[PDB]
């Protein structure tokens, strides 16, 4: 499924991801555009041989089983392709636990060096919510 802005936006605040962490919903829309450019079956793979999955390019080397990573975790007890899904929440539970593991939102790239310190309620301006 590709979302639109505020499309994710109200099914992130419907998962409770606005403000978790204290990280504002603009973050998290922000952190989705750069990962995914909204995506819910975006895929990339690492030179590791790692694979980011989804909306938010969750990382198989850590959080979720495609039985193909060596030496990998499984921390959000998932399969990665339940973060492909059109319903965001196995995606919204899994970056919960991310954000939750000491550097926030820093442990995804793209938001540090693309969100970070930038305008990102410009991301849920005009939105319903
Ligand atoms: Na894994």
């Amino acid at each position: 499924k590709v979302f639109g802005r505020c499309e994710l936006a109200a099914a992130m605040k419907r998962h409770g991801l606005d403000n978790y962490r204290g990280y504002s919903l603009g973050n998290w829309v922000c952190a989705a555009k750069f990962e995914s450019n909204f995506n819910t079956q975006a895929t990339n793979r690492n030179t590791d041989g790692s694979t980011d999955y989804g909306i938010l390019q969750i990382n198989s080397r850590w959080w979720c089983n495609d039985g193909r990573t060596p030496g990998s975790r499984n921390l959000c007890n998932i399969p990665c392709s339940a973060l492909l899904s059109s319903d965001i929440t196995a995606s919204v539970n899994c970056a919960k636990k991310i954000v939750s593991d000491g550097n926030g939102m820093n442990a995804w790239v793209a938001w540090r060096n693309r969100c970070k310190g930038t305008d990102v309620q410009a991301w849920i301006r005009g939105c319903r919510l």
